[PDB]
């Protein structure tokens, strides 16, 4: 029970693959009706049939989180269309490696519009909807770069950074309305390691003797801590992230 | 599934009362057989007929946390009893308030090797056993001395904060045994708020302006905790303190 | 001679006034020679008779950072008036409260802009320079809501909690060029109180009570974090942020 | 002048060799007067020679930190060879790795007594004596263990990720009496790193991959380190650790 999340109403955003599908999937085993975004709607039929597979109801529509009026108005539609709103995963990013010094204006703004600015907005507007019934609970994907730095992913570290620091000043202002917030920092996880970088052996190899756990993460290593966070088991969990990272932070 | 304790054998130490006890609780209702120790077996009564309530076998045993042979030894009779072991949580803590400059070496000593040397020497004990067979999980028993000071509570605070030190090395150290090591640093909890220094209700009032939740934590706000913290929905986090706080640590 | 900063040439930017001011003012009686930005230039007025106090040489320009041409352009003429660059402070800054339910998204951008984005192609700039010859220093001023969150003040804080990720980021990627990154966290700066908000009484006995040495920090207490940070003897630092707080962040 | 500690008197603990050397000498360098102690007399006749160099006094004395009489004692005829005592630096520590299931009681206590223990009762009593006078500056040194764990160096992590708790905690208490307490966590120095562990060169290459400034730290990386925590420069920072790792910590 403590654990449960059914006649939850969730709404997971870019959520047609990858982590965001995971942490959809995994709330709707756990009980919750799920909405999920994404670019299109055709992108997602993967993710919806896996939602539906639970017997639970998917809801599905498009959003450029990079449009702030689409942060609120398909926040809104996802509401409608489960009957409420009281779970909200920020899992929408553009991941991106570019030396600093040749970082321009429209590759700055692409990053953070994407991964910090369109994920307040979300956040506002599920929260407004939540303050307005009974609270709820936000989960905001942060990332190894909200700890430390990677270079070359300046940006994107600036985007996770400062969605940690989201995190920490909307939980300290929204726990008067019953709003928990708080975030997960995914390590290196296989699903999210589709990008050319990354079959660089010698990389691997050098990432994984940064790991205790000498692994990179499954789609089971995350869907659990999403449901946790919205859990009845986290009440007095708020404003905090956790990583999921096989030790990753904790290892010299 | 991913939360369930089915089958996991549990050693709890100073499971009396307060937070250990919400601990054992929680983890014999998610499935666990569970070993409970304090300083003398009749005072486990309490939390032994609480386990034995949800069906679950109980073993309770004597401890000195003080005594590095008792460290050992009544860790591998709490195997015994329970036919294996492969969860441990170190509770088992001696607070303290006294000026730094009226610390004398005795009350250093007391403070230290209950927190902090007796846990060390019980993760020592588990752990061998858990490398031994097919690993397990470690949850150490913080505190919001970890992350910031307390005056007045020095000897206390370097017990925890080094507690937490031996979390991200053990971590570290023992992942390759499949033995996965972390941490709960409680804020302000009801039951582990007994002494006299906390009815000063001034202190209270700003306390509870320093807690965005505004409340001290039940019993209910950290049993489920320790349960994700052993689960295989944590699979991934070892190394990692999860602050139970109702957001002390992200707020101004 | 280790905290010496004869023959530096820095730039500091929003420097009319309050950290920028003590900080430009501090480098120059360390020996550098100094050019400060703002908006207009007669608000640098003040400034730059305190440097020329020192028998240095200022040099004053007018700059908004929001726009990421005058980043690059006048950071290319403050080293042409310098005849060279090696220190960048970071300070501009736009500082603000709002209800995170009524930010709107002109709000928003006008803070992101001003206190990250800004001071990234800031950077970018500087860097490039440093890069091209023999290396230097950067410092960006971040803030007490790099650490934790203050309620209204989320697009704020988002700023400087990525601020912070930049200042990581950089460091790693630019230690190769000679280019070392820190930060500075002002605590709560008399100088910088002037807002409304800052004379109710009430709100500041309840922050001294949260700052051990009870006291708000004067220019003395930053100008010489800021030369440290630029000096020889901070050559193995780099990446990491100052807190300068009279020990808000180490207390409970 | 703000960085000048002319007229300061210093204790340095464990200053035969290495750091502690190189902090002694560059706090005789920055005017202070200062005693330094070790296990014998006779090891500090390079520590003393360098120091006389810059025409100010040295007193030498014998000291085990492990014992609490001499913590005191040997710090209150410290004070009485300078004509007083306003600088503490807690150098001495005892190094070590031992694989956890094989640490003993007594290397537990060797460890922990000299590294942690023992910097208290030596603050307890430095502390004394700034209190009853006009206050001064406590500096302990921490590592990159009191951030991350070293498999097989737990109760060293322990110790030092106890000590950063002591000095926030002792921060916290002790501005009330003027009395600034702040750390360094030093990197990897190459004058501590004399044990065979280190020539290891696969070690050195894996190790210097994680450093962004691609070298190992030299006395001048921190010896201005500690001058400046003790100095009026750093009037507004206290409970705070700075790390001179030239940018682990920092780096992914
Ligand atoms: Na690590
Ligand atoms: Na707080
Ligand atoms: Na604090
Ligand atoms: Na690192």
């Amino acid at each position: 029970p403590i654990f449960d999340l059914s006649g939850r109403r969730a709404l997971v955003t870019g959520a047609s693959r990858g982590i965001g599908q995971s942490i959809a999937v995994a709330l709707a085993e756990a009980g919750a009706h799920v909405a999920v975004t994404a670019r299109t709607v055709e992108g997602l039929a993967e993710t919806r049939a896996l939602i539906e597979k639970t017997g639970r109801r998917a809801v599905a529509l498009a959003q450029d989180v990079r449009d702030v009026e689409a942060c609120a108005s398909v926040t809104r539609a996802a509401a409608e269309g489960l009957g409420g709103l009281d779970i909200l995963v920020n899992n929408a990013g553009f991941e991106n490696v570019r030396p600093s010094f040749d970082v321009d204006e429209a590759l700055w703004d692409t990053i953070v519009s994407t991964n910090l600015k369109g994920a307040f907005f979300c956040a506002q507007a599920a929260g407004r909807i939540m303050a307005d019934a009974n609270g709820g609970a936000i989960v905001n994907l942060c990332s190894l770069t909200s700890y430390v730095g990677i270079p070359t992913a300046v940006p994107y570290g600036a985007s996770k950074s400062g969605l940690l620091g989201v995190t920490r000043a909307l939980a300290t202002e929204w726990a008067a309305h019953n709003i928990r917030v708080n975030a997960i920092a995914p390590g290196y996880f296989r699903t999210a390691m589709t990008a050319g970088f990354y079959e660089d052996e010698d990389w691997q190899s050098r990432m994984l003797e940064k790991i205790p756990q000498r692994r990179f993460g499954k789609e089971s290593d995350i869907g659990g801590v999403a449901v946790f966070l919205c859990s009845d088991a986290a009440a007095y969990i708020t404003g905090h992230c956790i990583p999921a990272d096989g030790g990753y932070l904790a290892s010299i």
